[PDB]
Formats: structure tokens, sequence, C-alpha cells
């Protein structure tokens, strides 16, 4: 073996596959997905916490 066989054939096992980066690649757009879609426009963090500063000024809380 070694020098007779194997030895000349072209690996069929590819140590560039891109589908172990694309395991990150998914994982990434999984939450890259999620905060670009509702995210975005809705914002359930921020927007809500700033609209309250909105919803204080709003009822015009004064005497």
């Amino acid at each position: 073996p070694m020098a007779q066989v194997h030895q000349g054939l072209m690996p069929t096992a590819p140590p560039e596959d891109p589908a172990v980066d694309l395991l990150k690649n998914y994982m990434q757009l999984g939450k890259q997905q999620r905060e670009k879609q509702r995210e975005s426009r809705e914002k359930p963090y921020k927007e809500v916490t700033e609209d309250l500063l909105h919803l204080n000024s709003l009822f015009g809380g004064d005497q």
C-alpha cells in the first residue's frame, strides 16, 4: 500500500467543506432574521421604553 495505492488519487474528502461554517452562518441568520423581521420595525424593548417616556408626557400629569 501507500506508494502504489491511494497515492495519485485526489482526496474525496473536502477539507474546504463550507457546511461546517454554514452551522454558524445559519445560527447567524437565525438571529439576524429574527432581529430584522419584527425587531427592526416593532422593537419590543427600546420602542416600548421610549414610548413610555412619551406616554408619561401624554397623560399630561402636572397638577
